[PDB]
DNA sequence: TCAGGATGTATATATCTGACACGTGCCTGGAGACTAGGGAGTAATCCCCTTGGCGGTTAAAACGCGGGGGACAGCGCGTACGTGCGTTTAAGCGCCAAGGGGATTACTCCCTAGTCTCCAGGCACGTGTCAGATATATACATCCGAT
């Protein structure tokens, strides 16, 4: 809790810590009152295939954010290969960090199967167990796989996560990802409301249009990744 | 009948969200004079209602009979509902956008009500009447039960 909570603070102050408004105003005041006195440049191929030069630093940015243990949103534009740049990071955890699964692949219904198609083409031998279908084929799939604790990559749609919450609510998670995250722009939206209760270390959000309506929507995205940091 | 199905029916678990308990203040109910007018009690007058009995007229009501036709029981029968299975289709559920509608919440005034003060003139009551609605009779024309 506080070991990461404190460490993130001066790390924000470390890399251009020019905030000086909410880093100190934020009940974390007494927590920081204690301290108030004071890399894959080779297009690596652990995941199969070659990575074009401008795609790597994004992964290292994810790696650096992971190595610093803070969540981050990427804002690659449409058609730029966010799919590859997403699964590559998970390969980093599986290969370099040796932490395979569990993770979610919360995505639109249209792209449910699409990522799995792209998942295998750069990283075969993966545990992708998409949860989709009628009331039945989903149901028995819960016990054998979701309740079997034998997965690393879980694919489920916006509508699914609001249905199969009770299984996934029990399961602890490391990371949770949402593609085309802008549907989380109303912080009282029931899907956004449900995701508050999902236990995870950090979260990843993929978007191309973070700011669409106001600047108030950005904080709702920020309230999701780092609720402690912004919280208002 | 009995075994084959299909259908409620108890039962344990996990979820949750709705009922309940708790602190604040502000607003309303309570204490306490002060007063006036509604209502309780009284007296007087007159019309209606009671209880028990009597006498009379005269239509309705009670009773019996006979005969028809309407009811209720059966017998087909041929639909028109049921039951079941497959498959679309729409209800419901989320989400996006911007407004207007509305309900407090808080001052201001205008004006339009209530209150009083006379004072005439509407209206209710007690008097005639005569015109409309009776009851009478009769001729008729108009349905109903047998050829
Ligand atoms: N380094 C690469 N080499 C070859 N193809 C790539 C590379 N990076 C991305 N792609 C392809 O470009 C496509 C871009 O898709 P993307 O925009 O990530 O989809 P989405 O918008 O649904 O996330 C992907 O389907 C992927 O196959
Ligand atoms: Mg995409």
């Amino acid at each position: 809790d506080l070991e990461g909570t404190t460490k993130r603070f001066e790390h924000l102050l470390s890399l251009s810590g020019l905030f000086k408004h909410f880093i100190e105003s934020k009940k974390f005041r007494q927590v920081l009152d204690v301290l108030e006195e004071n890399q894959f440049r080779e297009s690596p191929a652990y995941v199969n295939g070659q990575l074009r030069p401008y795609q790597i630093q994004g992964v290292n940015w994810l790696v650096s954010l992971h190595k610093n243990k803070i969540a981050g949103i990427l804002a690659d534009e449409m058609g730029l290969g966010k799919t590859l740049q997403t699964i590559s990071f998970l390969g980093y955890l599986r290969y370099i960090e040796k932490i395979p699964g569990p993770f979610l692949v919360i995505a639109p219904k249209s792209t449910l199967n699409n990522w799995l198609r792209e998942i295998n083409r750069w990283t075969p031998d993966v545990n992708a167990f998409i949860l989709q279908g009628d009331k039945e084929e989903r149901a028995e799939l819960i016990q054998k796989k979701l309740l079997g604790c034998d997965f690393d990559v879980v694919i489920a749609s916006y509508e699914i996560i609001i249905r199969e919450k009770s299984p996934l609510k029990k399961i602890n998670w490391e990371y949770i990802i949402i593609d085309e995250a802008h549907r989380i722009k109303n912080e009282e939206s029931m899907l956004s409301q449900v995701l508050r209760e999902f236990t995870s270390r950090n979260r990843l959000l993929i978007t191309g249009t973070p700011l669409q309506n106001n600047l108030h929507e950005l904080w709702a995205l920020l309230n999701f990744l780092l609720p402690d940091i912004f919280s208002d």
